[PDB]
C-alpha cells in the first residue's frame, strides 16, 4: 500500500507542476491582453 | 495509517481535477476576450 | 517511511493550495479586463 501511495503523489506531482506551468503561460497571456487593452484606450 | 494517507492522496487529487477544470475554463475565457480585443 | 509520505502529501496540499489562490487571482484580473473591455465597445 505504501508503493501504491508513493506512485500515485509522484503522480500527482506531475499534474501539480503541469498545471503550475499552466498558471504561468496564462498569468503571461493575461499580462499581455491588459498591455494591449491599456493601449487601445 | 495508510488508509489515512490513501485518502489524503484521493483528496488531493479531487482538488488537481477541479484545478484542471478552473484552468480549462480561465482558458477559453481568455481566447474569447482575446477574440474581442482583435475584433475592436 | 509513513511520516515521510505523509510529509510530501503536505507538501502537495499546500501547492495545491497556493494553486488555488492563483487561479482566483487570475479569475479576478479576467474579470476586471472583461469589463475594461466591455466599456471600449
Amino acid at each position: 500500500s505504501m508503493s501504491g501511495v508513493e506512485q500515485q503523489v509522484a503522480s500527482l506531482s506531475g499534474q501539480c507542476h503541469h498545471h503550475g506551468e499552466n498558471l504561468r503561460e496564462l498569468t503571461t497571456l493575461l499580462q499581455k491582453l491588459q498591455a494591449r487593452v491599456d493601449q487601445m484606450e
